[PDB]
Protein backbone atom coordinates (compact mmCIF):
# COMPACT_ATOMS: atom_id res chain seq x y z
CA UNK A 1 0.00 0.00 0.00
CA UNK A 2 3.07 2.16 0.20
CA UNK A 3 1.66 3.46 3.31
CA UNK A 4 4.84 3.30 5.16
CA UNK A 5 5.98 6.50 2.82
CA UNK A 6 5.94 9.48 5.17
CA UNK A 7 6.04 12.87 2.42
CA UNK A 8 6.44 15.66 4.94
CA UNK A 9 8.08 14.71 8.03
CA UNK A 10 11.65 15.66 9.65
CA UNK A 11 14.22 13.31 11.46
CA UNK A 12 13.32 14.35 15.17
CA UNK A 13 9.39 14.23 13.75
CA UNK A 14 10.09 10.39 12.45
CA UNK A 15 12.10 9.59 16.30
CA UNK A 16 8.94 10.80 18.29
CA UNK A 17 6.47 9.27 15.95
CA UNK A 18 8.46 5.72 16.24
CA UNK A 19 8.79 6.12 19.68
CA UNK A 20 5.37 6.84 20.79
CA UNK A 21 3.67 4.60 18.31
CA UNK A 22 5.43 2.17 17.23
CA UNK A 23 7.52 -1.11 18.54
CA UNK A 24 11.14 -3.01 17.94
CA UNK A 25 10.66 -3.43 14.36
CA UNK A 26 8.50 -0.35 12.88
CA UNK A 27 9.74 1.33 9.95
CA UNK A 28 9.34 4.26 7.43
CA UNK A 29 10.52 6.08 4.81
CA UNK A 30 11.16 9.77 4.45
CA UNK A 31 12.31 12.18 1.69
CA UNK A 32 14.13 15.92 2.61
CA UNK A 33 17.82 17.24 -1.32
CA UNK A 34 17.45 13.63 -3.38
CA UNK A 35 18.02 11.19 -1.24
CA UNK A 36 15.88 9.40 1.06
CA UNK A 37 15.86 8.08 4.83
CA UNK A 38 14.94 4.65 6.07
CA UNK A 39 14.08 4.84 9.42
CA UNK A 40 13.80 2.02 11.90
CA UNK A 41 13.25 1.22 15.31
CA UNK A 42 15.67 -1.43 16.65
CA UNK A 43 15.68 -2.14 20.56
CA UNK A 44 14.32 0.94 21.91
CA UNK A 45 16.34 2.53 19.38
CA UNK A 46 15.78 4.22 16.43
CA UNK A 47 18.28 3.98 13.40
CA UNK A 48 18.16 6.11 10.07
CA UNK A 49 19.81 4.17 7.24
CA UNK A 50 19.78 6.09 3.56
CA UNK A 51 19.03 5.31 0.30
CA UNK A 52 20.28 7.19 -2.39
CA UNK A 53 19.12 7.91 -6.22
CA UNK A 54 21.18 8.96 -8.74
CA UNK A 55 18.88 7.93 -11.30
CA UNK A 56 20.00 4.54 -11.89
CA UNK A 57 18.76 2.55 -8.96
CA UNK A 58 17.94 3.03 -5.40
CA UNK A 59 21.13 1.99 -3.53
CA UNK A 60 20.09 1.61 -0.21
CA UNK A 61 23.63 1.94 1.62
CA UNK A 62 25.48 -1.45 3.15
CA UNK A 63 22.82 -3.68 1.19
CA UNK A 64 21.27 -4.15 -2.39
CA UNK A 65 19.55 -1.87 -5.27
CA UNK A 66 16.40 -1.48 -6.17
CA UNK A 67 13.70 0.02 -8.69
CA UNK A 68 11.17 1.62 -6.09
CA UNK A 69 11.14 1.50 -2.60
CA UNK A 70 8.62 -0.66 -2.54
CA UNK A 71 10.50 -3.45 -3.74
CA UNK A 72 13.11 -2.43 -1.25
CA UNK A 73 10.97 -2.34 1.21
CA UNK A 74 9.35 -5.71 0.42
CA UNK A 75 12.79 -7.20 -0.01
CA UNK A 76 14.42 -6.37 3.54
CA UNK A 77 10.66 -7.63 4.91
CA UNK A 78 11.00 -11.04 3.57
CA UNK A 79 15.17 -10.95 4.14
CA UNK A 80 15.84 -10.28 7.58
CA UNK A 81 19.31 -10.60 8.27
CA UNK A 82 20.63 -9.40 5.35
CA UNK A 83 20.28 -5.46 6.81
CA UNK A 84 22.90 -5.11 9.94
CA UNK A 85 24.76 -2.51 11.34
CA UNK A 86 23.67 -5.63 15.36
CA UNK A 87 20.44 -6.83 13.37
CA UNK A 88 18.09 -4.85 11.93
CA UNK A 89 14.59 -6.21 11.28
CA UNK A 90 11.76 -5.02 8.90
CA UNK A 91 9.24 -5.80 10.67
CA UNK A 92 6.05 -3.45 10.90
CA UNK A 93 5.01 -0.71 8.09
CA UNK A 94 4.22 2.23 10.54
CA UNK A 95 1.32 4.22 7.95
CA UNK A 96 1.38 8.15 7.50
CA UNK A 97 -2.15 9.72 7.36
CA UNK A 98 -0.86 12.71 4.96
CA UNK A 99 -2.95 12.24 1.90
CA UNK A 100 -1.30 14.85 -0.29
CA UNK A 101 0.47 12.20 -2.02
CA UNK A 102 -3.30 10.79 -3.45
CA UNK A 103 -4.72 11.61 -6.78
CA UNK A 104 -8.04 12.25 -5.40
CA UNK A 105 -6.84 14.94 -3.05
CA UNK A 106 -6.86 18.25 -4.38
CA UNK A 107 -6.31 19.76 -1.38
CA UNK A 108 -6.79 23.51 -1.18
CA UNK A 109 -9.65 23.76 -3.10
CA UNK A 110 -13.38 25.79 -2.89
CA UNK A 111 -16.68 24.25 -3.93
CA UNK A 112 -17.37 25.75 -7.27
CA UNK A 113 -13.78 25.15 -8.64
CA UNK A 114 -14.81 21.30 -7.35
CA UNK A 115 -18.04 21.44 -9.52
CA UNK A 116 -16.45 23.31 -12.46
CA UNK A 117 -13.48 20.62 -12.95
CA UNK A 118 -15.83 17.67 -12.16
CA UNK A 119 -18.32 18.91 -14.82
CA UNK A 120 -15.17 19.41 -17.68
CA UNK A 121 -13.01 16.90 -17.05
CA UNK A 122 -14.95 14.23 -14.64
CA UNK A 123 -17.15 11.47 -15.93
CA UNK A 124 -19.76 8.61 -14.03
CA UNK A 125 -17.86 8.07 -10.67
CA UNK A 126 -15.41 10.86 -10.95
CA UNK A 127 -14.75 12.16 -7.48
CA UNK A 128 -11.97 14.13 -5.11
CA UNK A 129 -11.36 15.43 -1.84
CA UNK A 130 -10.91 18.76 -0.35
CA UNK A 131 -10.38 21.38 2.44
CA UNK A 132 -14.18 22.58 3.61
CA UNK A 133 -14.59 26.17 2.69
CA UNK A 134 -17.60 26.72 5.36
CA UNK A 135 -15.76 25.33 8.21
CA UNK A 136 -12.21 24.44 9.19
CA UNK A 137 -10.58 21.24 9.93
CA UNK A 138 -13.14 19.76 7.99
CA UNK A 139 -12.65 18.53 4.31
CA UNK A 140 -15.40 17.80 1.61
CA UNK A 141 -15.62 14.85 -0.93
CA UNK A 142 -16.95 16.32 -3.91
CA UNK A 143 -18.51 12.84 -6.58
CA UNK A 144 -19.81 12.81 -10.11
CA UNK A 145 -22.87 10.74 -10.67
CA UNK A 146 -24.86 10.11 -13.74
CA UNK A 147 -24.85 9.06 -17.53
CA UNK A 148 -22.09 9.98 -20.06
CA UNK A 149 -29.39 17.40 -16.96
CA UNK A 150 -28.86 14.03 -16.78
CA UNK A 151 -26.17 14.20 -14.25
CA UNK A 152 -25.07 15.76 -11.23
CA UNK A 153 -22.38 16.60 -8.28
CA UNK A 154 -23.09 15.47 -4.75
CA UNK A 155 -20.98 17.13 -2.51
CA UNK A 156 -20.44 15.26 1.28
CA UNK A 157 -19.04 16.69 4.32
CA UNK A 158 -16.24 14.37 5.82
CA UNK A 159 -15.29 16.41 9.56
CA UNK A 160 -11.94 15.65 11.65
CA UNK A 161 -13.05 14.99 15.10
CA UNK A 162 -9.97 14.03 17.52
CA UNK A 163 -7.04 13.40 14.72
CA UNK A 164 -10.28 10.98 12.97
CA UNK A 165 -12.35 11.79 9.85
CA UNK A 166 -15.90 10.26 9.38
CA UNK A 167 -19.30 11.04 7.40
CA UNK A 168 -21.04 12.11 9.96
CA UNK A 169 -21.73 8.85 11.28
CA UNK A 170 -20.98 5.01 11.24
CA UNK A 171 -17.52 4.25 11.31
CA UNK A 172 -14.51 6.53 12.19
CA UNK A 173 -11.23 6.42 10.01
CA UNK A 174 -7.46 6.99 11.23
CA UNK A 175 -6.81 9.37 8.20
CA UNK A 176 -8.63 10.23 5.13
CA UNK A 177 -7.45 7.70 2.96
CA UNK A 178 -9.09 4.49 4.93
CA UNK A 179 -12.48 6.45 4.66
CA UNK A 180 -12.18 6.88 0.29
CA UNK A 181 -10.76 3.15 0.39
CA UNK A 182 -13.90 2.02 2.52
CA UNK A 183 -17.03 4.66 0.55
CA UNK A 184 -14.95 3.24 -2.66
CA UNK A 185 -15.38 -0.30 -1.43
CA UNK A 186 -18.88 0.35 0.16
CA UNK A 187 -20.30 3.10 -1.38
CA UNK A 188 -22.76 5.49 0.53
CA UNK A 189 -26.07 5.60 -1.23
CA UNK A 190 -28.66 8.75 -1.29
CA UNK A 191 -31.99 7.76 0.02
CA UNK A 192 -33.38 7.94 -3.58
CA UNK A 193 -31.20 4.61 -4.57
CA UNK A 194 -28.68 6.52 -6.51
CA UNK A 195 -25.25 5.48 -5.28
CA UNK A 196 -21.99 7.74 -4.55
CA UNK A 197 -20.05 5.09 -6.45
CA UNK A 198 -16.07 6.41 -6.09
CA UNK A 199 -14.66 4.75 -9.53
CA UNK A 200 -11.50 6.88 -10.50
CA UNK A 201 -10.30 10.07 -9.42
CA UNK A 202 -10.31 13.61 -10.99
CA UNK A 203 -7.34 13.21 -13.78
CA UNK A 204 -5.34 16.82 -12.86
CA UNK A 205 -2.38 15.73 -15.00
CA UNK A 206 -3.57 16.03 -18.72
CA UNK A 207 -2.14 18.79 -20.26
CA UNK A 208 -2.44 20.32 -23.92
CA UNK A 209 0.55 20.57 -25.92
CA UNK A 210 0.32 23.89 -26.94
CA UNK A 211 -0.06 25.15 -22.70
CA UNK A 212 3.31 23.13 -21.48
CA UNK A 213 5.13 26.29 -21.18
CA UNK A 214 2.69 27.55 -18.40
CA UNK A 215 1.89 23.87 -16.79
CA UNK A 216 5.96 24.16 -16.42
CA UNK A 217 6.10 27.42 -14.40
CA UNK A 218 2.66 26.39 -12.17
CA UNK A 219 4.93 23.36 -11.30
CA UNK A 220 8.34 25.71 -10.70
CA UNK A 221 7.38 27.61 -8.09
CA UNK A 222 7.52 22.56 -5.54
CA UNK A 223 4.83 21.27 -8.20
CA UNK A 224 7.46 18.67 -9.77
CA UNK A 225 7.89 17.05 -6.23
CA UNK A 226 4.52 17.13 -4.94
CA UNK A 227 3.32 15.26 -8.47
CA UNK A 228 6.36 13.16 -8.69
CA UNK A 229 5.26 11.59 -5.26
CA UNK A 230 1.89 11.04 -6.67
CA UNK A 231 3.30 9.05 -9.15
CA UNK A 232 5.80 7.30 -7.16
CA UNK A 233 2.54 6.25 -4.47
CA UNK A 234 1.08 4.50 -7.82
CA UNK A 235 4.04 2.08 -7.20
CA UNK A 236 2.39 -0.60 -5.21
CA UNK A 237 -0.08 -1.29 -8.20
CA UNK A 238 2.99 -2.44 -10.37
CA UNK A 239 3.71 -5.38 -8.58
CA UNK A 240 3.87 -7.98 -11.06
CA UNK A 241 5.82 -11.43 -11.28
CA UNK A 242 9.68 -11.58 -12.05
CA UNK A 243 9.75 -15.72 -11.61
CA UNK A 244 11.81 -15.98 -14.83
CA UNK A 245 14.25 -13.64 -13.46
CA UNK A 246 14.61 -14.57 -10.25
CA UNK A 247 15.47 -18.31 -11.46
CA UNK A 248 19.01 -19.28 -9.91
CA UNK A 249 20.48 -20.31 -13.50
CA UNK A 250 19.62 -16.58 -14.70
CA UNK A 251 20.97 -15.15 -11.77
CA UNK A 252 24.77 -14.48 -13.14
CA UNK A 253 22.86 -12.63 -16.08
CA UNK A 254 21.83 -9.45 -14.08
CA UNK A 255 23.64 -6.68 -13.68
CA UNK A 256 21.67 -6.08 -10.37
CA UNK A 257 19.73 -8.70 -8.75
CA UNK A 258 16.70 -7.12 -7.81
CA UNK A 259 16.21 -5.27 -10.97
CA UNK A 260 14.61 -7.66 -12.59
CA UNK A 261 12.21 -7.97 -15.50
CA UNK A 262 8.37 -8.37 -16.00
CA UNK A 263 7.15 -12.16 -16.77
CA UNK A 264 4.85 -10.67 -18.86
CA UNK A 265 6.47 -8.05 -20.50
CA UNK A 266 10.28 -9.65 -20.71
CA UNK A 267 12.23 -10.70 -24.14
CA UNK A 268 11.94 -14.49 -24.52
CA UNK A 269 14.55 -15.92 -26.40
CA UNK A 270 14.81 -19.15 -28.97
CA UNK A 271 16.41 -21.19 -31.06
CA UNK A 272 18.72 -21.46 -27.90
CA UNK A 273 22.14 -23.93 -27.46
CA UNK A 274 20.23 -26.72 -26.19
CA UNK A 275 23.36 -27.85 -23.69
CA UNK A 276 22.64 -24.31 -21.85
CA UNK A 277 20.35 -25.08 -19.20
CA UNK A 278 17.94 -21.74 -19.68
CA UNK A 279 18.80 -20.26 -22.95
CA UNK A 280 15.50 -18.13 -23.10
CA UNK A 281 16.43 -15.00 -20.62
CA UNK A 282 17.28 -11.74 -20.92
CA UNK A 283 17.49 -8.58 -18.63
CA UNK A 284 15.07 -6.83 -21.23
CA UNK A 285 11.55 -5.74 -21.81
CA UNK A 286 9.30 -5.06 -24.48
CA UNK A 287 7.84 -1.34 -24.09
CA UNK A 288 4.81 -1.16 -25.85
CA UNK A 289 3.01 2.91 -25.64
CA UNK A 290 -0.20 2.46 -24.97
CA UNK A 291 4.13 3.88 -33.85
CA UNK A 292 7.22 2.13 -32.87
CA UNK A 293 7.89 -0.06 -29.46
CA UNK A 294 10.68 -0.55 -27.45
CA UNK A 295 13.00 -3.03 -25.52
CA UNK A 296 14.18 -1.44 -22.30
CA UNK A 297 17.11 -3.69 -21.27
CA UNK A 298 20.40 -3.47 -19.29
CA UNK A 299 23.69 -2.97 -19.91
CA UNK A 300 26.06 -6.01 -21.58
CA UNK A 301 27.82 -8.42 -19.46
CA UNK A 302 30.31 -10.52 -20.24
CA UNK A 303 28.58 -13.29 -20.58
CA UNK A 304 25.57 -11.35 -21.71
CA UNK A 305 26.89 -10.18 -24.60
CA UNK A 306 25.92 -13.48 -27.16
CA UNK A 307 22.19 -13.49 -25.88
CA UNK A 308 22.14 -9.41 -26.63
CA UNK A 309 23.15 -9.83 -30.00
CA UNK A 310 20.73 -13.06 -30.06
CA UNK A 311 17.56 -10.39 -29.36
CA UNK A 312 18.43 -7.47 -31.60
CA UNK A 313 18.08 -10.67 -34.18
CA UNK A 314 15.65 -12.31 -33.10
CA UNK A 315 13.60 -8.96 -32.55
CA UNK A 316 14.79 -7.42 -35.84
CA UNK A 317 15.93 -4.36 -34.23
CA UNK A 318 17.83 -2.10 -36.71
CA UNK A 319 18.64 0.91 -33.81
CA UNK A 320 20.47 0.80 -30.79
CA UNK A 321 20.59 3.64 -28.05
CA UNK A 322 22.81 3.64 -25.60
CA UNK A 323 22.73 6.51 -22.57
CA UNK A 324 25.33 5.71 -20.70
CA UNK A 325 29.95 5.08 -21.02
CA UNK A 326 31.08 1.90 -20.68
CA UNK A 327 33.00 2.68 -17.35
CA UNK A 328 31.51 5.81 -15.00
CA UNK A 329 33.07 7.32 -12.21
CA UNK A 330 35.37 4.32 -12.61
CA UNK A 331 32.55 1.18 -12.57
CA UNK A 332 31.88 -0.44 -15.35
CA UNK A 333 28.17 0.13 -16.72
CA UNK A 334 28.13 -1.63 -19.89
CA UNK A 335 30.88 -3.61 -21.31
CA UNK A 336 31.60 -3.15 -24.49
CA UNK A 337 29.64 -5.67 -26.94
CA UNK A 338 30.59 -4.19 -30.40
CA UNK A 339 33.70 -4.47 -32.41
CA UNK A 340 36.70 -2.31 -32.86
CA UNK A 341 35.86 0.38 -36.47
CA UNK A 342 36.14 -1.68 -39.59
CA UNK A 343 36.66 -5.34 -37.00
CA UNK A 344 34.98 -8.18 -37.78
CA UNK A 345 33.48 -10.37 -34.18
CA UNK A 346 31.87 -13.21 -33.68
CA UNK A 347 30.09 -12.93 -30.56
CA UNK A 348 28.26 -17.28 -29.99
CA UNK A 349 26.21 -17.73 -33.53
CA UNK A 350 26.32 -13.95 -34.19
CA UNK A 351 28.44 -11.99 -36.26
CA UNK A 352 29.09 -8.19 -36.36
CA UNK A 353 30.91 -5.81 -38.37
CA UNK A 354 31.72 -2.16 -37.98
CA UNK A 355 31.44 -0.44 -40.81
CA UNK A 356 31.97 2.75 -39.42
CA UNK A 357 31.84 5.34 -36.41
CA UNK A 358 30.84 9.17 -37.13
CA UNK A 359 31.42 11.62 -34.02
CA UNK A 360 28.56 13.96 -32.96
CA UNK A 361 28.78 16.94 -30.87
CA UNK A 362 26.89 14.29 -27.82
CA UNK A 363 26.58 11.00 -29.67
CA UNK A 364 28.72 8.50 -31.80
CA UNK A 365 26.70 6.62 -34.48
CA UNK A 366 27.87 3.25 -35.25
CA UNK A 367 27.14 1.71 -38.45
CA UNK A 368 27.17 -2.37 -37.51
CA UNK A 369 25.99 -5.21 -39.17
CA UNK A 370 24.78 -8.31 -37.52
CA UNK A 371 24.52 -11.67 -39.48
CA UNK A 372 23.92 -15.19 -38.48
CA UNK A 373 27.25 -17.34 -38.37
CA UNK A 374 27.25 -20.05 -41.50
CA UNK A 375 24.43 -18.20 -42.76
CA UNK A 376 23.57 -15.75 -46.32
CA UNK A 377 20.88 -13.58 -46.41
CA UNK A 378 20.62 -12.99 -42.91
CA UNK A 379 22.84 -9.85 -42.57
CA UNK A 380 21.25 -6.41 -41.88
CA UNK A 381 22.66 -3.31 -40.84
CA UNK A 382 21.75 -1.80 -36.97
CA UNK A 383 22.62 1.60 -36.53
CA UNK A 384 23.85 2.05 -32.43
CA UNK A 385 23.43 5.55 -31.04
CA UNK A 386 26.10 5.62 -28.02
CA UNK A 387 24.68 9.39 -26.02
CA UNK A 388 28.24 9.83 -24.51
CA UNK A 389 28.15 13.20 -22.74
CA UNK A 390 25.08 12.27 -19.89
CA UNK A 391 26.32 14.17 -16.81
CA UNK A 392 27.55 11.00 -14.28
CA UNK A 393 24.87 12.03 -11.46
CA UNK A 394 20.30 15.32 -16.05
CA UNK A 395 21.64 17.42 -18.61
CA UNK A 396 21.34 21.05 -17.79
CA UNK A 397 19.86 21.79 -21.17
CA UNK A 398 17.74 19.24 -23.18
CA UNK A 399 18.87 20.46 -26.72
CA UNK A 400 21.43 17.50 -27.11
CA UNK A 401 19.14 14.78 -26.43
CA UNK A 402 16.64 16.33 -28.22
CA UNK A 403 18.87 16.25 -31.64
CA UNK A 404 19.77 12.79 -30.70
CA UNK A 405 16.09 11.72 -30.16
CA UNK A 406 15.29 13.33 -33.39
CA UNK A 407 18.17 11.49 -35.68
CA UNK A 408 17.50 8.33 -34.20
CA UNK A 409 13.76 8.68 -34.66
CA UNK A 410 14.51 9.15 -38.14
CA UNK A 411 16.36 6.29 -38.69
CA UNK A 412 13.98 4.35 -37.15
CA UNK A 413 11.45 5.51 -39.56
CA UNK A 414 13.55 5.00 -42.31
CA UNK A 415 13.85 1.17 -42.29
CA UNK A 416 10.51 -0.34 -43.14
CA UNK A 417 9.73 -3.90 -41.49
CA UNK A 418 12.55 -2.73 -38.45
CA UNK A 419 12.02 -3.99 -34.91
CA UNK A 420 11.87 -2.14 -31.62
CA UNK A 421 14.29 0.34 -30.99
CA UNK A 422 16.81 -1.42 -28.29
CA UNK A 423 17.77 1.59 -25.46
CA UNK A 424 19.80 0.39 -22.80
CA UNK A 425 21.91 2.35 -20.01
CA UNK A 426 23.46 0.49 -16.78
CA UNK A 427 20.26 -1.15 -14.92
CA UNK A 428 18.16 -0.69 -17.80
CA UNK A 429 15.69 1.82 -15.93
CA UNK A 430 15.98 5.37 -14.58
CA UNK A 431 18.26 6.98 -18.49
CA UNK A 432 16.67 4.63 -20.21
CA UNK A 433 12.97 5.33 -18.70
CA UNK A 434 13.98 8.92 -19.52
CA UNK A 435 14.88 8.54 -23.39
CA UNK A 436 11.74 6.12 -24.26
CA UNK A 437 9.08 8.39 -22.09
CA UNK A 438 10.07 11.53 -24.00
CA UNK A 439 10.40 9.90 -27.30
CA UNK A 440 7.09 8.57 -27.05
CA UNK A 441 5.87 12.18 -26.17
CA UNK A 442 7.30 13.86 -28.85
CA UNK A 443 6.45 11.19 -30.99
CA UNK A 444 2.78 12.63 -30.10
CA UNK A 445 3.83 15.63 -31.00
CA UNK A 446 5.38 15.54 -34.27
CA UNK A 447 2.12 13.08 -35.54
CA UNK A 448 -1.16 15.02 -33.69
CA UNK A 449 0.85 18.23 -33.88
CA UNK A 450 1.29 20.80 -31.33
CA UNK A 451 -2.70 20.60 -30.37
CA UNK A 452 -2.24 17.12 -29.17
CA UNK A 453 -3.38 16.35 -25.08
CA UNK A 454 0.00 14.40 -23.03
CA UNK A 455 -0.09 13.42 -19.63
CA UNK A 456 3.36 12.79 -18.81
CA UNK A 457 2.70 10.63 -15.08
CA UNK A 458 -0.03 8.80 -16.96
CA UNK A 459 2.59 7.88 -19.92
CA UNK A 460 5.25 7.43 -17.27
CA UNK A 461 2.94 4.93 -15.24
CA UNK A 462 2.21 3.33 -18.49
CA UNK A 463 5.99 2.07 -19.02
CA UNK A 464 6.24 1.52 -15.68
CA UNK A 465 3.63 -0.94 -15.89
CA UNK A 466 5.80 -2.73 -18.41
CA UNK A 467 9.32 -2.65 -16.74
CA UNK A 468 10.02 -2.01 -12.90
CA UNK A 469 11.11 3.14 -15.51
CA UNK A 470 11.81 6.71 -14.46
CA UNK A 471 13.83 6.78 -11.24
CA UNK A 472 14.22 10.44 -10.05
CA UNK A 473 12.38 13.66 -9.55
CA UNK A 474 15.36 15.19 -11.83
CA UNK A 475 14.66 12.98 -14.72
CA UNK A 476 10.84 13.70 -14.76
CA UNK A 477 12.10 17.62 -14.24
CA UNK A 478 14.26 17.15 -16.87
CA UNK A 479 11.00 15.12 -19.24
CA UNK A 480 8.69 18.39 -18.83
CA UNK A 481 11.60 20.63 -19.77
CA UNK A 482 12.44 18.24 -23.12
CA UNK A 483 8.75 18.39 -24.32
CA UNK A 484 8.64 22.06 -23.46
CA UNK A 485 11.74 22.54 -25.54
CA UNK A 486 10.43 20.31 -28.22
CA UNK A 487 7.12 22.54 -28.61
CA UNK A 488 9.33 25.70 -28.43
CA UNK A 489 11.62 24.58 -31.19
CA UNK A 490 8.45 23.40 -33.23
CA UNK A 491 6.06 26.54 -33.08
CA UNK A 492 9.64 28.81 -34.92
CA UNK A 493 7.50 29.77 -37.85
Amino acid sequence: SRRWFHPNITGVEAENLLLTRGVDGSFLARPSPGDFTLSVRRNGAVTHIKIQNTGDYYDLYGGEKFATLAALVQYYMEHHGQLKEDVIELKYPLNCADPTSERWFHGHLSGKEAEKLLTEKGKHGSFLVRESQSHPGDFVLSVRTGDDGKSKVTHVMIRCQELKYDVGGGERFDSLTDLVEHYKKNPMVETLGTVLQLKQPLNTTRINAAEIESRVRELSKQGFWEEFETLQQQECKLLYSRKEGQRQENKNKNRYKNILPFDHTRVVLHDGDPNEPVSDYINANIIMPEKKSYIATQGCLQNTVNDFWRMVFQENSRVIVMTTKEVERGKSKCVKYWPDEYALKEYGVMRVRNVKESAAHDYTLRELKLSKVGQGNTERTVWQYHFRTWPDHVPSDPGGVLDFLEEVHHKQESIMDAGPVVVHCSAGIGRTGTFIVIDILIDIIREKGVDCDIDVPKTIQMVRSQRSMVQTEAQYRFIYMAVQHYIETLQRR
